[PDB]
């Protein structure tokens, strides 16, 4: 049985956490439920770590006293189809291998599913690891607590004996890198210095050996990364976050400057040997848009190029932990500011952009976030019992689950069959102007082994490049956020027409030169 | 195909349906749809019928223009169980041939069924017509729409060429008389005169042929019983209910002057000849609490007795059809005022009341009816459509059938469930008190043959019948009545351990008065 510690004696030293645990909602929760510190406080002193405690950063360290928001976040929707790949005729881009060519992803990219796979899912895919880890056998894809109680509890690693990134199947590939863990865990929170920049008291950084690292992370999602332990309060713990929204001065709202006030961020730094080495951002309030922007977002967290010269940005600049916080129609721009592209087009040849889930910032400026709607309402919504105790559901899925509380409860005019009706009017047409983004995007790649072939002049080629950058742009937002349309329909339209546009200047210029030779 | 007329030239004649008809939203609809009057306009004067036009009384002639009310209105409720006697355990009266004893009802009293099958039911129950008519064979008694077009297209007559009351089964009675038929069609609206008093223009009266007249009608609850034909108004057509609200005085809510004004009636008399013969009551407001008194209260429509000196009182007289339009703790200062009773029992030898369905004036005075809720509200709810035009459902039936309309709309803090749980409650409840008044009536009844045999005074005797009489009204009010206590379930409550008081005094009256004579 737990034996309470007393916490005046750790307060002593930590006056940052006796300020925090003191007013919030957690006074009189006890140190002893996530820290084994004895050594420590025989060895400790006001500036010197000595032995270090034990930190538990397992889900089931807030169970014991929040089993109905532990037990809703573990839940897995089997009805969110697993490992599903996302080049095929039937899912979200059908001519995404021609399109991606070059990229990574071309390996393997699945429709994502439920949270608590999210670090297994990372480490297993085909493009992360080489094939290196995977699950002990195929019934463990359906262990949704196990792997929330570890990771290392239902995957092997093919070779114990080394750590290098190496292919151990052969349509394999090998991105991984220390940045992706951040939006997998937060297991290393205390062994990761803010960015991941080099620091003498991290152990890990952009710049480590990723599969090493790997095999000191377990937990999926920690519970921690949206509620401060000690103080019990709303906030994010994702660098990259904090760096845009507090360091780069851009805000929580970028375009709006009121609501960025009203829901604000604060940044608190935490020491090693009186130099910073991690950061936390409170919030004013709990709002779920800034939450769920740790992860839901458009980002590097790899290594690319500079569009000025071509040359290798590596994982031990800063870019390689970035969170753009832009709108699709200013992303360019984005990536403009800090001199960088992800790939070269395989057949084309064009430095092109990768993009990746930007819900967030795809839902600025939409009509339910103007109107004070944030992620949780829809997709988290507050439990509704005949007689009992209210909590937040933790289980994060698709309103289509529970609709009565994510939908009509706001939209009385409506019954469920209508709402839906109205979700897949969007989502249908988006679709298919992502189908038709693709097709001409296809038609003008295709041209460009014409071209060259056929004597079309470099200047020429540039000019298509060049065109292609935009098309790609304006097509991919939309393949890599994941609800086709929903969450910002008018930007979405305007987006995938100007894809389809820039497609067809490219088209008729390398035709018409084409034309030209002959 | 109908022809119209020239509905002027009816006007020349006709101002009383002029003003009407010209006025409302029947304005458009010619007299052709309702009425041949071809030989009639041939031969009439403005002082002299000539021959006599036809009327339309058949259902049908609303439906051609309003299919949807026809459609709701004859729609069979195969849920409500047909045929179901009540005087069995598993229904509503467990004891009521012991109560009722001598009271024709003990021949058969079954729970009422859907709205089509009122006409058809009251010729073949049991106690109306001595077996004389019967479905044509048993399959018929499924045949809504058979009925509605009319009575003896499904049922056969024992004997057409009499037409006396007799019995053709044993176990049956002849308690059936033309101030029944009164509550079950108006295919007599022009062929009856006001209260069925004696009228040289009237076919039938309260002294008919019973047999005679029911061969005369075919169709159950014309749609005209609740809307003018000519102006389409609301109104009500039933004499008894016209001659309490208006003749006495009384008013549409006895309890309550203000809103009798503001939803009020006026009597309209049609005349033969010089002299009055029909009316109507059109209603200020579509009040269903008023139209739906035309037939759920409690009434007279039968012979019986003096209260003063127990002399016959016979369907002559004008008492064998009135509405009490009296609550349950004014009704016996009611039958006192018109020095009534409807049966001696035969086993007390008590002068009792009968009592049938009170739904109207038990609703008086409810929470429901205080906050303006009419029956229509839970019974005849709007229809709810994602895409269509209103209208009003006219299947008159228990809003278990649709909560949504009938009750949710209303109660926002309820599920389904929860209100049928409510529901429950009272019903449960109030069955349980009506179960214990008929253990302490049957008691006391079983007392009676004990305490005449050992020569208990008639002075005793006659003590414990005037309490029968109590004990008897204050429990068969909620058998008669059909919401088991829900439309007014603290009346319910009071009432029947009034019951309960009133019968536990004669039991120990009796029981003193035979252990004494022993
Ligand atoms: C003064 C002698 C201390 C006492 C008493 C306690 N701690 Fe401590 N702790 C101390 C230092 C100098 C540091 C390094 C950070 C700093 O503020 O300079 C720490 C660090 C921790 C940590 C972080 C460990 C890690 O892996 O990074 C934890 C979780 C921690 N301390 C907890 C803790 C508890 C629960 C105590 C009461 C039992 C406690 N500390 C006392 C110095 C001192
Ligand atoms: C779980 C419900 C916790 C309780 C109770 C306490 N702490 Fe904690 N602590 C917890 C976690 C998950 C972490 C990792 C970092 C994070 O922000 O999530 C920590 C960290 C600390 C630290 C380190 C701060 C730093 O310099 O980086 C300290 C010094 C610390 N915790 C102290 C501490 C004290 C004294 C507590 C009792 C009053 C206490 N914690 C409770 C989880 C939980
Ligand atoms: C029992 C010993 C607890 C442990 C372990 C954890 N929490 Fe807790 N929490 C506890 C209490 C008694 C309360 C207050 C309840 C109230 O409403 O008064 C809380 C509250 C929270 C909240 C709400 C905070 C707020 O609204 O300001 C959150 C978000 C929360 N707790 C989170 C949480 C986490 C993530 C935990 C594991 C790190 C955790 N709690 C452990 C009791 C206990
Ligand atoms: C936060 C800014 C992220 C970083 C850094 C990485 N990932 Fe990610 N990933 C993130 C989200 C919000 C999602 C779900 C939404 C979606 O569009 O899928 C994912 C999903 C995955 C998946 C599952 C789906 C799939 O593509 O097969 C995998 C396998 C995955 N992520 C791997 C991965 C790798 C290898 C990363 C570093 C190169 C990486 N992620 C970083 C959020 C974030
Ligand atoms: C008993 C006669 C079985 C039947 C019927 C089914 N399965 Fe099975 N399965 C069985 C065994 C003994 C094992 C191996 C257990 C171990 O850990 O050693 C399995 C394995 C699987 C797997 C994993 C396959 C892999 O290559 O790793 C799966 C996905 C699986 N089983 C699924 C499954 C399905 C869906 C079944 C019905 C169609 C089915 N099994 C039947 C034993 C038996
Ligand atoms: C960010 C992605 C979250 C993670 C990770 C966890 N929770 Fe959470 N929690 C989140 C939100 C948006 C809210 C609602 C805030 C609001 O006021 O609208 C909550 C709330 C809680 C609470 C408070 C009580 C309640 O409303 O249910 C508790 C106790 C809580 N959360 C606990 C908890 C646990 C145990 C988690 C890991 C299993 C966890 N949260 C993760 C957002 C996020
Ligand atoms: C309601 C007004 C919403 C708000 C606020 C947010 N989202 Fe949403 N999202 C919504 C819908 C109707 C859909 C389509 C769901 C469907 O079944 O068709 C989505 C989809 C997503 C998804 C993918 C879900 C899945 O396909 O399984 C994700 C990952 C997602 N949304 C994330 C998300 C974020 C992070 C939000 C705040 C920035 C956000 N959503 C808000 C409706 C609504
Ligand atoms: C004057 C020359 C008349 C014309 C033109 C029409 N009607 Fe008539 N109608 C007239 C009289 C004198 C009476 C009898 C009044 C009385 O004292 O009893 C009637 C009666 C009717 C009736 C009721 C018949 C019944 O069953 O009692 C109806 C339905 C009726 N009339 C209809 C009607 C129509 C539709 C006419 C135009 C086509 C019409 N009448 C003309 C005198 C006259
Ligand atoms: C059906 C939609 C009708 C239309 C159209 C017209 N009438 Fe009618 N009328 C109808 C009914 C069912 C009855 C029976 C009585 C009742 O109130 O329901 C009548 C009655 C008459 C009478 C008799 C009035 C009386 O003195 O008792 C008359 C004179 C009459 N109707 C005339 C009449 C005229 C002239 C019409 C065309 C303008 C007309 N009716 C239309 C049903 C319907
Ligand atoms: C078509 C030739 C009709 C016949 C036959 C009947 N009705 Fe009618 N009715 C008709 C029209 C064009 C309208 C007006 C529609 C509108 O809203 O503009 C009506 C109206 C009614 C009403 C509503 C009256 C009101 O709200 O004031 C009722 C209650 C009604 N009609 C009843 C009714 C009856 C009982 C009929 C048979 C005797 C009947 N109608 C026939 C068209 C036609
Ligand atoms: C209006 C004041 C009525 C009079 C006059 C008569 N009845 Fe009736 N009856 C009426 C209603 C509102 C109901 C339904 C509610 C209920 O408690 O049943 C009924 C029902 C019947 C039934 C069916 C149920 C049954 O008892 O088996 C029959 C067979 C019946 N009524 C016959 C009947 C007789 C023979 C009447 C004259 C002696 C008579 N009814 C008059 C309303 C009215
Ligand atoms: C064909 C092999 C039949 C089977 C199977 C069922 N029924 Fe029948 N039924 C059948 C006939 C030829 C008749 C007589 C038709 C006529 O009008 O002459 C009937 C009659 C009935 C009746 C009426 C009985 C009466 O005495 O009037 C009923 C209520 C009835 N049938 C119901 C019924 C049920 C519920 C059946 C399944 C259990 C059933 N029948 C089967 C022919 C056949
Ligand atoms: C009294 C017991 C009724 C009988 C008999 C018929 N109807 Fe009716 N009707 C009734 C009510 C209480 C209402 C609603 C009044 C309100 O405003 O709340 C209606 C309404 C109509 C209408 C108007 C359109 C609509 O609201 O649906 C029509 C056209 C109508 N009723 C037609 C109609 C028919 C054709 C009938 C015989 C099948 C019929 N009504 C009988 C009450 C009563
Ligand atoms: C809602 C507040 C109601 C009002 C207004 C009226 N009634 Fe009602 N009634 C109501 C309930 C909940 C019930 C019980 C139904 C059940 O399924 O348990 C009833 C019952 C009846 C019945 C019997 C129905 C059946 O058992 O099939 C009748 C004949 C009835 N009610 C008539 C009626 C009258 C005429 C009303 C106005 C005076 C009236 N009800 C109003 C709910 C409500
Ligand atoms: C992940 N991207
Ligand atoms: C009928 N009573
Ligand atoms: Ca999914
Ligand atoms: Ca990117
Ligand atoms: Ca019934
Ligand atoms: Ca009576
Ligand atoms: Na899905
Ligand atoms: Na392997
Ligand atoms: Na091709
Ligand atoms: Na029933
Ligand atoms: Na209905």
């Amino acid at each position: 049985n737990l034996k309470p510690v007393d916490a005046m004696q750790c307060f002593d030293c930590h006056t940052q956490i006796e300020d925090m645990h003191t007013v919030g909602k957690h006074a009189t929760v006890n140190c002893v439920h996530c820290h084994d510190a004895t050594e420590h406080v025989e060895t400790a002193s006001s500036r010197r770590m000595g032995e270090r405690p034990v930190t538990r950063m397992d889900l089931e360290a807030c169970a014991t006293c929040h089993t109905a928001q532990f037990n809703s976040f573990v839940e897995v929707r089997h009805e969110s189809h697993p490992r599903l790949e996302k080049a095929t005729p039937t899912s979200r881009s059908p001519m995404f291998d021609k399109l991606i060519a070059g990229h990574g992803f071309a390996f393997e990219h699945a429709e994502p599913r439920s949270h608590a796979f999210m670090l297994v899912d990372h480490f297993v895919v085909d493009r992360a690891y080489g094939g290196r880890f995977q699950f002990k056998n195929w019934q463990k894809v359906t262990d949704g607590m196990g792997a929330v109680r570890g990771a290392w509890t239902v995957l092997t690693d093919a070779d114990p004996e080394s750590s290098d990134q190496r292919r151990f199947l052969s349509q394999t590939a090998t991105a991984a890198n220390p940045v992706c863990l951040n939006c997998k865990t937060q297991d290393h929170i205390l062994d990761w210095a803010y960015m991941g920049d080099e620091h003498e008291a991290a152990k890990w950084s952009r710049t480590s050996e990723v599969v090493e690292f790997a095999r000191d992370l377990n937990h999926p999602l920690n519970c921690f990364m949206c509620h401060d332990p000690h103080s019990a309060g709303p906030r994010v713990v994702r660098d990259g976050l904090i760096n845009a929204v507090v360091d780069r001065g851009l805000g929580t709202y970028p375009h709006d400057p009121v609501k960025s006030e009203q829901q604000g961020m604060t940044k608190v730094t935490f020491q090693r040997g009186r130099e910073d080495f991690r950061a936390i951002g409170l919030l004013d309030t709990a709002d779920s848009n800034v939450m769920c922007a740790q992860c839901h977002v458009e980002y590097n967290c790899n290594p690319g190029y500079q569009l000025s010269d071509g040359s290798r940005v590596g994982m031990d600049d800063r870019r390689a932990n970035h969170f753009f916080w832009a709108n699709v129609f200013d992303y360019k721009e984005a990536a403009q500011e800090i001199d960088f592209f992800d790939f070269r087009h395989a057949t084309t040849g064009a430095a092109l952009p990768k993009l990746q889930h930007p819900e967030a910032e795809t839902f600025w400026g939409s009509v339910h976030e103007r109107n004070g709607v944030a992620c949780a309402d829809c997709h988290m919504p507050k439990v509704q019992l005949e007689n009992g105790k209210v909590y937040t559901s933790h289980s994060q899925r698709t309103p289509r689950d529970m609709m009565g509380q994510a939908c009509l409860n706001c939209h009385a005019e409506w019954t469920e069959d209508q709402a839906l009706y109205a979700i897949d009017y969007i989502k249908n047409y988006t679709h298919g102007k992502i189908v038709k983004s693709e097709y001409w995007l296809a038609k003008m790649i295709d041209l460009f082994p014409v071209a060259k072939r056929a004597g079309v002049s470099e200047d020429v080629l540039n000019q298509a490049r060049e065109l292609h950058y935009d098309a790609h742009l304006y097509w991919e937002w939309w393949t890599a956020e994941n609800s086709v349309g929903f969450h910002n329909p008018d930007q979405a339209r305007e987006s995938l027409m100007t894809s389809i546009s820039k497609s067809k200047e490219a088209v008729s210029l390398l035709n018409d030169a084409i034309d030209a030779q002959v």
